[PDB]
């Protein structure tokens, strides 16, 4: 365990929120480092805690953000590329 990803997708999610929104309503569980919003968006964001063990117990619990019914997960997809097409 040298880097244990404590990121999860919230899911069901719009694009009304902010990143300081999430960030601010899960700032009263824990220490939200800080809140990605990776693309394509869909309806879902990556949020990083300073404690997987704040990531975890989220982990299959229900919370409601303005009305709104969001699922905590947590996800690793796998993937391999670097940025760089020509030197130039």
């Amino acid at each position: 365990g040298s880097s244990g990803s404590s990121g999860v997708f919230v899911g069901r999610c719009t694009g009304d929120m902010t990143e300081d929104e999430l960030r601010e309503f899960f700032s009263q569980y824990g220490d939200v480092m800080d809140v990605f919003i990776p693309k394509p968006f869909r309806a879902f964001a990556f949020v990083t805690f300073a404690d997987d063990q704040i990531a975890q117990s989220l982990c299959g619990e229900d919370l409601i953000i303005k009305g709104i019914s969001v699922h905590i997960s947590n996800a690793e997809p796998k993937h391999n590329s670097n940025s760089g097409p020509s030197s130039g």
